[PDB]
């Protein structure tokens, strides 16, 4: 509706000579206003801009202070962002009012956020990203922390409302464009506001941009590596098949590749690659595979994200991790433990240190209270016997075959399933 309401806003103008008579404003800003009104032309613009430059964003400013009529402010907010559409550059003339007025421009704007009408503060609000993203200046201090609580509570609402949340989220992508802001905003717990409007379900527009913004602060190491605890990845995963709009899987696929790019450590890269496969992102990236689209972007995209879970499951299906998870106990399905690549090779390395491995298996398969590691260590002895034979002798001789046995008639139902599955095996040879 942004669009719309700027259309009926610049078809409702109204006399500026009644706040000079009024004396809200003065009679040079009166004649600004009515100038720039008259003079629409690109030339027209450009000369008032370059000869009274100084006239310009005060008279702006001192009509949006001093008029209460929202049909004016809407309609100066408007003119400023349409110029801001033909030439963004024009953020120049707002910066050189304020120097020459001894100031910085935004606490002539972010005061006005607090006026009532929604278009008024959301047209302000994205001027003000504007003018900071394409400024020379750096958005710093206490404005920015007054703008990002603005923002962070306009965002909490989460639809006239959604529409114009839609500007408030575009106005954080404005300012994530420039590094320095992403800084600030990960200062900010913005982030995790983000993440609640996401768990509350906002609408596709929404979710489409703050994944936007999640790609924005991906695209650098240290947010990266700051941001983990927000736990993104299972959420896009759902909102991946859900919000099926290309869009958004487009922006989550980009999020995860800019997350996989920028994470400082191999371990880094390990720990969110780790996530997505226990989140099951491999799979649907196998369907988007077979899916096709109409850009190379997203093929490439999805071609990365794909061989690096690949390099990712590889790296797990190490047989030093696996036994770093039995000697840990973590027997809580790693993909090693599926991984029959590493299973039909590495089978009888279990047997090194006097079958270290196997013992602590069958000890576990005695001692586990847990159905989770119960079940796993059932499974691992079955796979055991099926990718090495002559292991059904040393099972044998540990206990395991009557330890599976046995938890076939556990109390959970999983270990019930896991054990016969492992006894299955066992049986099949005299």
């Amino acid at each position: 509706i942004i669009a719309a309401k700027a259309a009926e806003v610049r078809a409702n103008k109204v006399n500026w000579q009644s706040y000079l008579q009024g004396q809200m404003i003065s009679a040079e800003d009166c004649e600004f206003i009515q100038r720039f009104e008259m003079k629409r032309c690109s030339e027209e613009k450009q000369e008032m801009l370059q000869t009274e430059g100084s006239q310009c964003a005060k008279t702006f400013i001192n009509l949006m202070t001093h008029i209460s009529k929202e049909q004016t402010v809407q309609y100066i907010l408007t003119m400023v962002d349409d110029m801001l559409q033909e030439n963004h550059q024009r953020v120049s003339i707002f910066f050189d009012y304020a120097k020459r007025s001894k100031s910085t421009a935004w606490p002539y704007f972010l005061p006005m956020l607090n006026r009532q009408d929604p278009f008024t503060v959301h047209m302000a609000a994205r001027i003000i990203a504007k003018l900071a993203a394409w400024g020379k200046e750096l958005m710093e201090g206490s404005d920015l922390n007054y703008y990002f609580n603005w923002i962070k509570t306009q965002l909490s609402s989460q639809s006239d409302s959604s529409q114009y949340v839609q500007c408030v989220a575009g106005c954080l992508q404005l300012m994530l464009r420039v590094n320095e802001y992403r800084f600030a905003w990960v200062e900010a717990d913005g982030v995790n506001c983000i993440m609640g409007v996401l768990s509350n379900k906002c609408g596709f527009q929404l979710q489409y941009q703050m994944i936007f913004s999640i790609w924005l602060l991906a695209f650098s190491p240290q947010m990266c590596e700051h941001l983990r605890r927000y736990n993104i990845i299972p959420v896009l995963s759902d909102i991946l098949q859900e919000s099926v709009k290309e869009k958004v899987t487009r922006i989550i696929l980009a999020a995860f590749r800019n997350f996989l790019e920028k994470s400082t450590e191999r371990e880094t890269r390990q720990e969110y690659a780790l996530a997505m496969i226990q989140c099951k992102v491999l799979k649907q990236l196998e369907n988007l595979e077979q899916q096709k689209y109409d850009d190379e972007d997203i093929s490439e995209d999805i071609k990365f994200l794909l061989e690096k879970l690949g390099e990712s499951v590889q790296d797990l299906s190490s047989f030093d991790e696996y036994s770093s998870e039995l000697k840990s106990g973590r027997l809580e399905w790693s993909p090693v433990h599926k991984s029959e690549k590493f299973w039909r090779e590495n089978a009888v390395r279990l047997n090194e240190k006097n079958y270290e491995l196997l013992k602590i298996l069958t000890k576990l398969l005695e001692v586990s209270d847990d159905p989770q590691v119960l079940a796993v260590a059932a499974h691992d002895v079955g796979e055991y016997v099926r990718h090495y034979p002559r292991g059904k002798r040393v099972i044998e001789q540990l206990g395991g075959k009557q330890l599976v046995m046995n938890h076939m008639h556990h109390e959970d139902q999983q270990v019930r399933y896991n054990a016969l599955l492992a006894v299955q095996k066992l049986m099949v040879h005299n």
